[PDB]
């Protein structure tokens, strides 16, 4: 029988093609999104005429408030009336943008939406993922630079640190359940298609492998690993797919 | 003339000594407290004997919510009504206690642990910064933070996410010439809550000694960290832990 | 054709496991190793009996010396000689004895052995085999084979404990310098794996007892996968990474 | 009055620290390979503030088979004048590139940069623990030894290794009430100064040294295995 995954902001980018990669390996797949619905239907029409029943979708914000918790929970929920089993969690969706600390959103809903969905419904989805709980585990999109922060993206920044503790917290606690816990960390993978090809190719020149941003495939391929029978002694590792850029100094 | 600063959390424990210190060092300091009215008044009567017109109180919660910024911009804002100017603030206030994964709301502990652990300091150092010599915010972080205690996950989010904010903060606010750093204790006072054999089992553990921080020591590096001996360190987090995190399972 | 990778201590243990796992995928390999020739030869034989003309040894010691360069660039011309190419090298030697630092072989040898082995000759069988090198095929890297609890060091291992922190400089140097070559340059870090041989029952499961996951050591088999997913296409984009396979045992406190 | 050992102390940093540790009180071991003038010179200068509180020591730090020996001398030269050993500062380094791919030969590249960086420090460290209060050791550690220089292969791993040490003999000796911590600078040139967020400049030896003198002081009895950074936020500058 076939197992089943859960892909966060899976519609478009890199969600996407983690939850193709899934698919491909023969896990059924919640592709859950927010506000890209008409993406999110298309992607779950395309790998149900792949296979038949074995993609569905799930809405949810995953800002943080008082219903995150529920919409966590139903998340997972969605995994097993539709599939009847959870064996992998990924926590991709990601809000990104930055919060200058010196001068239309207030700042406690930049709090709510950068914590919320980078590191508070990763935490409420685990929590939600363990306790209806083989080779099942959890991946956590990271992020390579996470040490070297942007200018003026502290809020994203203090999400991607958290999840990184939630990465280690939760794979030690998860551990005697038998659910391993990582990260996969991208450096630059899609760059916007609106960004200027001139600001494209600064970022891709910084890359030490290629001069060239990873593909979403790349991104994914790390993903098949961990959740693989090949990575059954991983857990709390967060795996740089990076191409070195992480390690080129200013 | 004399520098002013703010540290949260002052009342006791940590915080309380490096309010003495740094009062000690000439500054002026407001003494936040959030339940401890009666300890934070007798500190700021202690100090306010020494030298008068030096100590204030300022009570806030500083739990997550959608009044959080006005909070701890008020705070900021009581530095400068009592003294004129804000020079250091220190991060030191914080929740503490266990969150397991597997069986107060789960909201409200999200908002009690990351609230007062990252979203405060991360509003402080904003007003701080905003409200605008050797300025200059330390942080108290967790020498431990990659070794985590056992169903700890939103603490320990909440201190990693201090991290991130110390370095953040630090390459943003350098062209402002605000140094921003951090002290990570590893053990110090251990909890009020704790029974005597698991506190003997916590300093039996520690390398140097066998025994936690005193808040004394801890204070220390603060005081390193906001003088002019320290002038070119930012986004720096000075371990104070005895050897703790280098010792494996 | 095929490719050919060069594994350094291969004649046992998670060497042994990682050269067979690479012949299982399809590599000719070289079987490096310094004192295990009969397990050499066996394993070699072992090998050309499922695929002929597809393992030979090479024997060397890798201690530091003014010859080891000379010794490193004859184990890479030793995979030229044998397959016309070289495609992977694994850095997996190791010399693990502690060195107390407040008080048998001088502190100059111990600084040979620890440091060459773990270190050095990491760094010259580097050069050796990016210098051998100088289009819509080549799939080039080098696997350094490092240490998980390098930041919770064991008690008076000092040496062996600057050794893999220097091999962690490597990794991250080399994958730096040789991207711009196509080479990329991982690492994989076991936590507790096969426990050394001399170790009694008693002390072998106080190690045991202190892993997260499953409360056992790695096999050498799941040493060697995260080995091979570190050469295999899945992992073109990643260079300068370190692969924990610890079962979380660097994550637990004292 | 304590007394200590600073390795490379004739010029820039080392003596910096070495003039920084004699102000607060110190005596101090000048160690020096080839400015043999300059260390004079400076011990020349301490000794006029205070008679006989420094002395000299010639040694090459380079791995050798008489390394050891070296090393053991230096801490011995300590005892010798002073008759006590409080604090070592392995300050003295070897700086160069060692690119990968293609007139030192690899094994001398290897000997002075490992050797300086790396063994050096662990010999003297070895012989300062076997002689033996705020007893302390402070290793200078590079801020950047995680986003290396390209083609400084082999002094990247040289800071690697010190960054090990520092913590394995911070575990080691630590029941022996020693402390080791490090120190690391980052740019302590136009273009350099330019990236770094604190003032677009380069760090002073003076504000280097003040780090070594707090992790020296009573103000750090506490603290072991710590390495701080000194530069001015460079290492958390991307690229
Ligand atoms: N792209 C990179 O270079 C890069 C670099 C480093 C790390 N990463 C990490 O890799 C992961 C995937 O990256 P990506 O570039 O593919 O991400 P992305 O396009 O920025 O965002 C992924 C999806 O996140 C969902 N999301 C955003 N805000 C949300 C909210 N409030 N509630 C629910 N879902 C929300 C969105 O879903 P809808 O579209 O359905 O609203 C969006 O399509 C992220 O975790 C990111 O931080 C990416
Ligand atoms: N003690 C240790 O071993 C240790 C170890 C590692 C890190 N640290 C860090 O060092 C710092 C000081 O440690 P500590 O043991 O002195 O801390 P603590 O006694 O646990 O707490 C410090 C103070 O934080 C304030 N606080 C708690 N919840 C709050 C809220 N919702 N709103 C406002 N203030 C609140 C409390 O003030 P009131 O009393 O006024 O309510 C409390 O007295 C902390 O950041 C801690 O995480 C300590
Ligand atoms: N085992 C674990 O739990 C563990 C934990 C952490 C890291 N690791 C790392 O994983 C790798 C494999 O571990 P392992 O336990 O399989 O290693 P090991 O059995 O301790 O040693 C592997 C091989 O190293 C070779 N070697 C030792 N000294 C040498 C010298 N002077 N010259 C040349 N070769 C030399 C030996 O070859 P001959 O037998 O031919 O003499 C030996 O069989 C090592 O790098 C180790 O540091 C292992
Ligand atoms: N300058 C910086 O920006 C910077 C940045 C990062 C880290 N650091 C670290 O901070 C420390 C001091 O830096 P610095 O710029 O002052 O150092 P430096 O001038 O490059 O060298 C310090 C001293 O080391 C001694 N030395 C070199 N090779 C030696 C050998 N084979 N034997 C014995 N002594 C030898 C030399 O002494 P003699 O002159 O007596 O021969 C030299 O004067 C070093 O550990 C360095 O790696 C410095
Ligand atoms: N806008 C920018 O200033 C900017 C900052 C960093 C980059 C490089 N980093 C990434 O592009 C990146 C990094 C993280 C990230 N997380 C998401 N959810 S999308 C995403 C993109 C590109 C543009
Ligand atoms: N409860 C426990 O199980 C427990 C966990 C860790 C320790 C050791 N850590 C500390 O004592 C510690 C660690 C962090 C911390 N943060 C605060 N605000 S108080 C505080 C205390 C002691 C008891
Ligand atoms: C008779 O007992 C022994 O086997 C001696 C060697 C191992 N030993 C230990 O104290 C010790 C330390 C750490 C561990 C857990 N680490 C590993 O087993 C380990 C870690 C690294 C490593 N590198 C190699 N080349 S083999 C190897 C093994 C096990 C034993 C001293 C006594």
């Amino acid at each position: 029988e076939a197992p089943a995954a859960v892909v966060t902001g899976a519609a478009k980018r890199i969600g996407r093609a983690i939850a193709v990669k899934l698919h491909q390996t023969g896990y059924r797949v919640v592709i859950h999104y927010h506000n890209s619905a008409e993406a999110a239907v298309s992607l779950a029409d395309e790998l149900n005429k792949e296979r038949s029943n074995t993609a569905v979708v799930c809405q949810a914000d995953l800002t943080n408030s008082n219903v995150l918790p529920a919409s966590c929970e139903e998340i997972i929920n969605s995994c097993f009336r539709a599939f009847g089993r959870c064996d992998v969690l990924v926590n991709n969706a990601s809000a990104f943008y930055p919060t200058p600390l010196v001068q239309g959103k207030t700042v406690e809903t930049q709090v709510a939406e950068l914590i919320g969905t980078n590191a508070i419904a990763p935490f409420l989805l685990t929590m939600s993922f363990a306790q209806r709980q083989s080779n099942l585990s959890i991946v956590n999109l990271c992020d390579a630079m996470v040490d070297q922060p942007c200018m003026a993206f502290s809020l994203y920044n203090m999400g991607k640190h958290a999840l990184v503790g939630l990465t280690q917290s939760a794979a030690l606690e998860l551990a005697p359940y038998g659910i391993r816990v990582n990260g996969v960390a991208p450096g630059v993978s899609l760059l916007p298609v609106a960004m200027g090809e001139e600001e494209k190719d600064k970022w891709r020149r910084k890359v030490p492998l290629g001069r060239r941003e990873a593909s979403a495939e790349q991104i994914a391929d790390a993903v098949i690993f961990l959740v693989s029978g090949s990575a059954q002694y991983i857990t709390g590792s967060i795996i740089k797919v990076d191409g070195g850029l992480s390690l080129v100094h200013a």
